[PDB]
């Protein structure tokens, strides 16, 4: 397992615009094109990021190409926030893939929000943060992505994905 390996599964692949969970024009491993409910208006979002007119359809290796982007821009987005960086600083390796993962799906500032559960993941009250991070919207609407995405930082291991 890896970030990319666990956003993988979470996301899915689609090379058609489709709609994600929250009803949002995305393509490719979880891309966000917009939250406008206009199809042109994500058209051209796309056209934008991919650098083509690709009217709705893009390839793999350009699926792929806009996700190491995200995640390497989740990454270094993690590391100028000054909420998350100490957190992300403090956390192993695997569990920093957890955090990945939640600023992939909901931003760097739904993140930051959760005051609460980041002080208990600075704190390693693994179970502790768990309860905490369950109790939110994201948990409801996403609970069993949210989950894994718990276990994770719960137990540092990779339990919850291993073989999805
Ligand atoms: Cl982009
Ligand atoms: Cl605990
Ligand atoms: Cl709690
Ligand atoms: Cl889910
Ligand atoms: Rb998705
Ligand atoms: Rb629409
Ligand atoms: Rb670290
Ligand atoms: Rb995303
Ligand atoms: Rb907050």
């Amino acid at each position: 397992m890896n970030i990319f390996e666990m956003l993988r599964i979470d996301e899915g692949l689609r090379l058609k615009i489709y709609k994600d969970t929250e009803g949002y024009y995305t393509i490719g491993i979880g891309h966000l094109l917009t939250k406008s409910p206009s199809l042109n208006a994500a058209k051209s979002e796309l056209d934008k990021a991919i650098g083509r007119n690709c009217n709705g359809v893009i390839t793999k290796d350009e699926a792929e190409k806009l996700f190491n982007q995200d995640v390497a821009a989740a990454v270094r987005g993690i590391l100028r926030n000054a909420k998350l960086k100490p957190v992300y600083d403090s956390l192993d390796a695997v569990r920093e893939c957890a955090l990945i993962n939640m600023v992939f799906q909901m931003g760097e500032t739904g993140v930051a929000g959760f005051t609460n559960s980041l002080r208990m993941l600075q704190q390693k009250r693994w179970d502790e943060a768990a309860v905490n991070l369950a109790k939110s919207r994201w948990y409801n609407q996403t609970p069993n992505r949210a989950k894994r995405v718990i276990t994770t930082f719960r137990t540092g291991t990779w339990d919850a994905y291993k073989n999805l």
